[PDB]
């Protein structure tokens, strides 16, 4: 669940949750247009994940608790057989690499509403 | 944000937040095919105002704390000034109101996996 790709984040890299909260086009809820580079790429992924996530049976994407395993900065998915949370856990920890390998441009935090987004 | 909209539903509805995480194609996380009925198209309209919401300065529709009072069942927006906060209230009341009046269909629990959401 959100929980648990929060934790995820932190286990993987050195930022937190909170600086993503509002980072780019698609980092934070929803949002429009190009990602601006490759951590909103990472967001722009993880947001359709989530939205394919729903199209398993009994599969709610914020709410799912899955099985994973931290040895920071691993993150390991131990879901074989429920199909929902392997999926689901698939998606926070590609996100949550993906974060973490990813430049942080403090240039790009704070555009969802500028040129850059449309 | 999230914490005042769920107690706008149960301030406007009998119902309360989680009697929406997993309803219909739309309510709770992203969504997508033809909202399957009233409720669910509440669900298609709220997604698309907090996204659009985003389009506006130093706006996450998520943690964004807006001024509104409730007098049950009655919701009051407060802002005027704080175009973001004025916005994402109405985004927030708009739905609750919707949830209580639409019909709370039981056979549209779970589907977002099924033919109907595609
Ligand atoms: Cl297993
Ligand atoms: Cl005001």
């Amino acid at each position: 669940n959100l929980k648990q790709f929060k934790n995820m984040i932190q286990c993987a890299g050195t930022r937190t949750w909170t600086s993503y909260i509002g980072y780019g086009c698609y980092c934070g809820y929803g949002g429009s247009g190009t990602p601006v580079d490759e951590l909103d790429r990472c967001c722009y992924t993880h947001d359709h994940c989530y939205n394919k996530a729903a199209n398993i049976p009994g599969c709610n994407p914020l709410i799912k608790t899955y099985s994973y395993t931290c040895t920071k900065p691993n993150i390991t998915c131990n879901d074989t057989s429920d199909s929902c949370a392997r999926f689901i856990c698939d998606c926070d920890r590609t996100a949550a690499i993906c974060f973490a390998s990813a430049p942080y441009n403090i240039n790009n935090i704070m555009i969802s509403a500028s040129t850059s987004c449309q």
